[PDB]
């Protein structure tokens, strides 16, 4: 299982492992990386955007994984 907080922390430290079980989670719950619940309720920030702020050496592959997940559910464009 994953809440907003869980992923945002993973992203903060460029961890591509804690997101191993990610894709299969919102396959079961059919939740979308774009759901109301996966954004900050007052800014509209998403994990991809958290990743965009949490750069280390202009790099983050949580991005590459995060995008990849969004196409597999094709949240892709709006994500």
């Amino acid at each position: 299982l994953y809440d907003r907080r869980s992923i945002f922390d993973a992203v903060a430290q460029s961890n591509c492992q804690e997101l191993e079980s990610l894709l299969p989670f919102l396959q079961r719950s059919k939740k979308r990386l774009t759901d109301s619940e996966f954004k900050d309720p007052e800014t509209g920030k998403t994990c991809l955007l958290k990743a965009m702020l949490n750069l280390h050496n202009g790099q983050n592959d949580t991005i590459a994984l995060l995008l990849d997940v969004a196409r597999k559910t094709d949240s892709l464009k709006q994500f």
